[PDB]
DNA sequence: TTGACTCTCTTAAGAGAGTCA
DNA sequence: TTGACTCTCTTAAGAGAGTCA
């Protein structure tokens, strides 16, 4: 809500439902051939979530509080940054999971930047692999690789130089 | 429907076609901090495009030719990969742009892969930074670099460990 | 047969808001 | 007030198909 104090109040409260969740270790690709753990705190499958949670897409969800009488909504992932600026550059700041894990809810695995950001890190090497993104990535990108082209630059005639 | 013969035809009429459309040069980082040389065959901003050529999108055309009187009708970047498989692991085939650069149709600018492995191309550091995609890009991604996140992963109590 | 427009759709990273009990 | 559902929207890499002369 409009308050630093009641701001303050949601994200404590959201911490502390989301310290709740079972907590989920992963082991992780870092890039240059090493192996890392993370401890994912995910939120359940189905209902009950916790307090305050609901689902509003298969692999989305939403944070509400009552404030003043009044309903104040987020989605699930945007809660701890409701003190940082919601865009960058023109561009309108999300949560980016660092673990590449959607019901997980552990703020120690979001970064808050663009969406041409978040999506970047699916390619990043990783944190031992080369990755410079300023905020580090904590694992390569699940899509980092060759490739599967079918099929690369190509002509039948004698039109056209790179 | 149509033969072999009949989709080299097409190919053949588009390649003629997009060689004439202007030929602009363009610097372009290659990674390393190395800079390279791409020309780019770019259709125009509005119409008269082309013969063949018809605008869809704000930066989507299409390549129409009618054989046998059947209207036949192909995405203009589809065109040098009617040859191909038009899937791969699943997943359908897209024209991927290794100069990043919609308005042009130079096929030897193109490759046909899934759109994930077309979208992670705008991270990539380039042929010359460390490149791994079997087909090689053409120069370092538009989007590489440290990024501009706002804020990065944080708590306020001492509920969560990374 | 052709040109120049029109419309909506896909994907996978992300969002906002309404209906009931 | 809190929970459990419903719906559509945004972005930037990409698509197919209709109408009229
Ligand atoms: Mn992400
Ligand atoms: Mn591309
Ligand atoms: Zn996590
Ligand atoms: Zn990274
Ligand atoms: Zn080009
Ligand atoms: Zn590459």
């Amino acid at each position: 809500a409009l308050t630093n104090a009641q701001i303050l109040a949601v994200i404590d409260s959201w911490e502390e439902t989301v310290g709740q969740f079972p907590v989920i270790t992963h082991h992780v690709p870092l890039g240059g051939g090493l192996q890392g753990t993370l401890h994912c705190y995910e939120i359940p499958l189905a209902a009950p979530y916790g307090v305050g949670f609901a689902k509003n897409g298969p692999t989305r969800w939403q944070y509400k509080r009552t404030i003043n009488q009044v309903v104040h909504r987020w989605g699930s992932h945007t809660v701890p940054f409701l003190l940082e600026p919601d865009n960058i550059n023109g561009k309108t700041c999300t949560a980016s999971h660092l673990c590449h894990n959607t019901r997980c809810h552990n703020p120690l695995h979001l970064c808050w930047e663009s969406l041409d950001d978040n999506k970047g890190r699916n390619w990043c090497p990783g944190p031992n692999g080369g990755c410079v993104h300023a905020v580090v990535c904590l694992r390569q990108g699940p899509l980092y690789g060759p490739g599967a082209t079918v099929a690369g630059p190509q002509q039948r005639g004698s039109h056209f130089v790179v």
